[PDB]
Order: structure tokens, then C-alpha cells, then sequence
């Protein structure tokens, strides 16, 4: 075949029922995730090739960066609740990995303030049970697939993308192969 289990993807031995169609996992501490967001724009290029009626979910994980890692998962919950993902993703990545100006929850908060979310609104979100259950969702979804590594993408809770088995000589070719694989798995 041209798409083979074990080459552009692997199959989950234990499929996850009721899982989001396209489920992607990242960490702001994760160097390939930085690449995936700012250099490759994976999420975006996958979207562009996905059918219609298909939903994309992106979750943060706890297992990198200890205490700050967990703060970042809660902050991403806040981002999802307020719908400001597209205004904080880049400054969070750059604050963690480029400038290294994010060292505490207060520093994470500054990123949001600077992005124009109001202080009051962020703190209220931060402390809300809606954000608590959204943190729970992030953890549960990660637990559902025994996640030990990011970046990761899962399609319909049964197939996991395998970027190691794609050519990396050309970054644009890598992205299209990645996106075309998601589409193929989608239609499976």
C-alpha cells in the first residue's frame, strides 16, 4: 500500500471510543511542538485538508516542566474557555523557549494581559470550575491513550500520526505528507 500501519501512523492496540475526531497533544516546553506551531503550522495545514464537519481539538500536557507544566495546562484551559488560543500560543511558546521570560504563573498571566485579556477576566477564568473541568478533560484524553510523548496527533481515537516515517529534507513536503495522512486516516 502507500499508507502502511507502522509507517506514517501506528494503530492503537486499545482504541478510544467517543474520542475527538482529530486530537492533538502538545507542551509549551516541547521543542518539536514549537517547530510544529511557528515553523510548520501543522494544525493549520491539517485543517485546510480536512473534510467538512470535522472538529479539531488541541490539548496541553503536564509531563513536561514540572510545576510550570501544570500551570501551563491550566492556562491553556483558560485560553480554550475564553477562545483566545490564537492570541497566546505564540507568546507562550516564545516566553518559555525563546526569551525564557516565563518562570511562574504570574508570568504566564502577563502574556494574557499583554494579549488584551482583562486581568479580572483571566483570574475569574483561572479560578473557575469550568476551567477545572477543562483541565480534567485534557488530562483524561492524555490518559486515554497512555501518552508519554508530544507532539502527538490521534485520529478518531484509533490512529496515531508517526512523523518519524516521513521525509524531512523539505519542510513543506513534510507538512503536506503529514496533512494528507491525517486526511487519509480521517476517511478510513
Amino acid at each position: 500500500a502507500q499508507y502502511e500501519d507502522g509507517k506514517q501512523y501506528t494503530t492503537l492496540e486499545k482504541p478510544v471510543a467517543g474520542a475527538p475526531q482529530v486530537l492533538e497533544f502538545f507542551s509549551f516546553f516541547c521543542p518539536h511542538c514549537y517547530q510544529f506551531e511557528e515553523v510548520l503550522h501543522i494544525s493549520d495545514n491539517v485543517k485546510k485538508k480536512l473534510p467538512e464537519g470535522v472538529k479539531m481539538t488541541k490539548y496541553h500536557v503536564n509531563f513536561m516542566g514540572g510545576d510550570l507544566g501544570k500551570d501551563l495546562t491550566q492556562a491553556w484551559a483558560v485560553a480554550m474557555a475564553l477562545g483566545v488560543e490564537d492570541k497566546v500560543t505564540v507568546p507562550l511558546f516564545e516566553g518559555v523557549q525563546k526569551t525564557q521570560t516565563i518562570r511562574s504563573a504570574s508570568d504566564i498571566r502577563d502574556v494574557f494581559i499583554n494579549a488584551g485579556i482583562k486581568g479580572e477576566e483571566y483570574d475569574a477564568a483561572w479560578n473557575s470550575f469550568v476551567v477545572k473541568s477543562l483541565v480534567a478533560q485534557q488530562e483524561k484524553a492524555a490518559a486515554d491513550v497512555q501518552l508519554r510523548g508530544v507532539p502527538a496527533m490521534f485520529v478518531n481515537g484509533k490512529y496515531q500520526l508517526n512523523p518519524q516515517g516521513m521525509d524531512t529534507s523539505n519542510m513543506d513536503v513534510f507538512v503536506q505528507q503529514y496533512a494528507d495522512t491525517v486526511k487519509y486516516l480521517s476517511e478510513k
